[PDB]
């Protein structure tokens, strides 16, 4: 069986806990609790093939910098999730990308750009911003609304295909 090493990252105030739980047991929790290290693995059918998704959600604080290079050495797919309500996270994506690219040590990297909290009326970061920024990276941007379950699975399937075809 094929294992997809994916890691969930982002900023504080986005709610990665809801993103992980929604994809695992299919539940949405409004409660925000900072998780450090939890195991999130589930078998999903990708394009007619059942595969095991090995996902590890990590911290998003600057307090945890030493363990950064650790999970970045095993994780193949980095889930850079930001929030449209937080324009800071939009910028932090570049810094995070820089750190990731620093560990990856490669220009070509199959990653995606997804944002949460798209259900909030306080949209600080508009679509044009992300869509235009994606042009510089060379990777598409996907809107992930875990609130109403829109784009959740869709954005996850594309990532797998990009990585699968890259291994071929
Ligand atoms: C118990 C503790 O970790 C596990 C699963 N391992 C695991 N390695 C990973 C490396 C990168 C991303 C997710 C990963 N997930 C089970």
């Amino acid at each position: 069986m094929t294992e997809y090493k994916l890691v969930v990252v982002g900023a504080v105030g986005v709610g990665k806990s809801a993103l992980t739980i929604q994809l695992i047991q299919n539940h949405f929790v409004d409660e925000y609790d900072p998780t450090i290290e939890d195991s999130y693995r589930k078998q999903v059918v990708i394009d007619g093939e059942t595969c095991l998704l090995d996902i590890l959600d990590t911290a998003g604080q600057e307090e945890y910098s030493a363990m950064r290079d650790q999970y970045m050495r095993t994780g193949e797919g980095f889930l850079c999730v930001f929030a449209i309500n937080n324009t800071k996270s939009f910028e932090d994506i570049h810094h995070y990308r820089e750190q990731i690219k620093r560990v990856k040590d490669s220009e070509d990297v199959p990653m995606v750009l997804v944002g949460n909290k798209s259900d909030l009326p306080s949209r600080t970061v508009d679509t044009k911003q992300a869509q235009d920024l994606a042009r510089s990276y060379g990777i598409p941007f996907i809107e992930t609304s875990a609130k109403t379950r829109q784009g959740v699975d869709d954005a996850f399937y594309t990532l797998v295909r990009e990585i699968r075809k890259h291994k071929e």
